[PDB]
């Protein structure tokens, strides 16, 4: 995809942002879900307010036509929402606008038609009930997985954006539960803690990278995704975080080589929850959240600003998803001593849609608890 390099660059910006804020908590977010929400939003905006958003998503508006961007996001939305896709991604972007406002039809159309997004009317005069309508939405669309997403609305809120994403993948090549057991996870280098730790010996797209100073593992999910894990050498977390590029990731996905390895990989559920007004602000998207906002593509006559924008991402990794799949491969593993590669200290990861090379998720597990 044309916009893929822009999203990769955006993923990286947002990550480095969040990694600098705090090195102690697990990062998890969807670049592609945040980027798409805000691209959609840009359709309601004009002038500087508009230009800030697409620049803040890493587009050079002096180099790439706006249509090419919007074409880019839609071809993406059509790869992750298709019928016979077995990703079991569940994602949503809900727009909550004050009832009382005169909304502008073409926004609501395009949003709904083009960006498969949902827009709703709410009485922001009742602030608790507004949170509760918002949360009920997320809750139903995630069939109970994300509860109480919004905790606080500002006094004068007349517009809220909520963007959610939940992923539980099935591995093309699965782990045996029977082999899952408690094991150490090094949080410090004198400090350890027990987690459940999947294990398999078999043939993996795994290799050590000199320049990144990290082991690099690629595992494919049923449907159209591939997960990449980075295990930094001792002392090289920050170096790895510094040195990651779209070019290096593309390198790795092209390679299909496989070698024998005993793989130890943690079974986890992780979330990250982010105030996007705060986070995207530090990336240069401020006007849309401010009284200066130009949202006249959304409502023509009243002032409008986005008072609230929240992203939640949830990931479950385990041995494997469904109960069956009518299928069984046989790998050929050499009878030689395999490298034992344990994801038993902090590591970085990305999930990539295979068709587009776009960065579905990116994250860092510091502590599986």
């Amino acid at each position: 995809n044309k916009i893929t390099p822009n999203l990769a660059e955006f993923a990286f910006s947002l990550y480095r942002q969040l990694a600098h804020q705090s090195n102690s908590t697990n990062i998890f977010f969807s670049p592609v879900s945040i980027a798409t929400a805000f691209a959609m939003l840009s359709l309601g905006t004009k002038a500087d307010t508009h230009d800030e958003i697409l620049e803040g998503l890493n587009f050079n508006l002096t180099e790439i036509p706006e249509a090419q961007i919007h074409e880019g996001f839609q071809e993406l939305l059509r790869t992750l929402n298709q019928p016979d896709s077995q990703l079991q991604l569940t994602t949503g972007n809900g727009l909550f606008l004050s009832e009382g406002l005169k909304l502008v039809d073409k926004f609501l159309e395009d949003v709904k038609k083009l960006y498969h997004s949902e827009a709703f009317t709410v009485n922001f005069g009742d602030t608790e009930e507004a949170k509760k309508q918002i949360n009920d939405y997320v809750e139903k669309g995630t069939q109970g997985k994300i509860v109480d997403l919004v905790k606080e609305l500002d006094r004068d809120t007349v517009f809220a954006l909520v963007n959610y994403i939940f992923f539980k993948g099935k591995w093309e090549r699965p782990f045996e539960v029977k082999d899952t057991e408690e094991e150490d996870f090094h949080v410090d280098q004198v400090t350890t803690v027990k987690v459940p730790m999947m294990k398999r010996l078999g043939m993996f797209n795994i290799q050590h990278c000199k320049k990144l100073s990290s082991w690099v593992l690629l595992m494919k999910y049923l449907g159209n995704a591939t997960a990449i894990f980075f295990l930094p050498d001792e002392g090289k977390l920050q170096h790895l975080e510094n040195e990651l590029t779209h070019d290096i990731i593309t390198k790795f996905l092209e390679n299909e080589d496989r070698r024998s390895a005993s793989l130890h990989l943690p079974k986890l559920s992780i979330t990250g929850t982010y105030d996007l007004k705060s986070v995207l602000g530090q990336l240069g998207i401020t006007k849309v959240f401010s009284n200066g906002a130009d949202l006249s593509g959304v409502t023509e006559e009243a002032p409008l600003k986005l008072s609230k924008a929240v992203h939640k991402a949830v990931l479950t990794i385990d041995e494997k998803g469904t109960e069956a799949a009518g299928a069984m491969f046989l790998e050929a593993i050499p009878m030689s001593i395999p490298p034992e590669v344990k994801f038993n200290k902090p590591f970085v990861f990305l999930m990539i849609e295979q068709n587009t090379k776009s960065p579905l998720f990116m994250g860092k597990v510091v502590n599986p608890t």
